[PDB]
């Protein structure tokens, strides 16, 4: 028997590892396969089967043949290269950003979401790994995970937050755990959402 | 008008970001999106216009509309946490080897490259970072990017290599840009390619 979860691309520098280790733990002899792919992608795969879990941040393309289980909230800051020409700069304007480019996370420019973009210029890439790298050759400006500086202390001595975002919604990921309805839930996924449930705090009767 | 590579999962840790600040600087407007898809679907791209020129490894299955140039060789290293209860040894034997997990990277179960898998058990993703965190979790050892030290120094001090290993021929990628010979190219692109040919250094005559 296997497990196979998908994180969807935008989740994969997240804090899915957490659940693998309570996995593993209990099914020791368990082949858990973690593979990513975009959110679309991501619920087809649910509904033929080809995965048993995902977790997603958008609960906007969900039918009610998906069901789900609220998760952690994930962090991302707006950052740039303290190389890059705006970064000298004590404080970059909002018309700096404006005519700089913004490299975006989106699985395709259908995906993008136009409240999120506040550059002219723009590029697209599907994994914030790959921003990262780009960001960091002085190619623009872009928003990456909170947790990636976790993973990487060095990223601090390279990045440095956007000040000009201070006075604007913070941008974040609510994540879900997500099956499909139809599925017979194997083992392993009950345990895994049984405890998550099940850990939840709930109010006094 | 814009031009879309595609990088397969397997390469995504790689030098690839030259590539792209070379096509940056020769085209201010451009607009470079850089996605990523195992390899498989990349090649599929390539054929449906879908990308422009792909970074690929060996192919296992030629086909005569692709058309390529060699790039770098990237290397790869077997790797262990220093947490992990096999690090505190001196060396890790051949039998520990056989009988710990290794999480190994590919696109799929059937795409598993039998001659690299060295344990009786193993889990599959599809990408090096998450093969990385669960390393990092001491669920297994596995095979990583050397490049992955050098854009994260931090896991010099979380990592060791194994050398068990040593007796063993280096594991590499051999790396190829990749095109379609029936697509036709725009500008960008054959810059690129006609930029790499060009630079190789040919024997005298
Ligand atoms: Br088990
Ligand atoms: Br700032
Ligand atoms: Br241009
Ligand atoms: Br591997
Ligand atoms: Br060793």
């Amino acid at each position: 028997p296997n497990l196979t979860i998908v994180v969807v691309s935008e989740l994969l520098h997240t804090n899915w590892t957490d659940y693998v280790c309570l996995l593993e733990s209990r099914f020791p002899d368990l082949q858990i396969n973690i593979v990513s792919a975009p959110q679309e992608d991501a619920l087809q795969m649910l509904l033929d089967g080809s995965a048993q879990l995902a977790l997603m941040f958008e609960r906007e393309h969900l039918d009610n043949r998906e069901q789900f289980v609220e998760l952690k909230r994930e962090a991302l800051i707006p950052v740039i290269s303290k190389t890059h020409p705006l970064a000298s700069q004590e404080h970059v304007s909002y018309e700096q950003i404006l005519g700089t480019r913004q490299i975006v996370v989106a699985s395709r420019d259908e995906t993008l979401k136009p409240e999120l973009l506040f550059s002219k210029h723009y590029w697209r890439t599907d994994n914030h790994h790959s921003a990262c790298l780009m960001i960091l050759r002085n190619l623009g400006w872009g928003v990456l995970p909170q947790e990636m500086f976790k993973e990487n202390p060095e990223l601090n001595n390279k990045l440095k937050a956007l000040d000009v975002f201070d006075f604007t919604p913070r941008f974040e990921y609510y994540v879900d755990l997500v099956w499909s309805r139809e599925s017979e839930l194997g083992a392993a996924a009950r345990f895994l959402i049984d405890y998550i449930r099940n850990k939840r705090m709930q109010p006094a009767p």
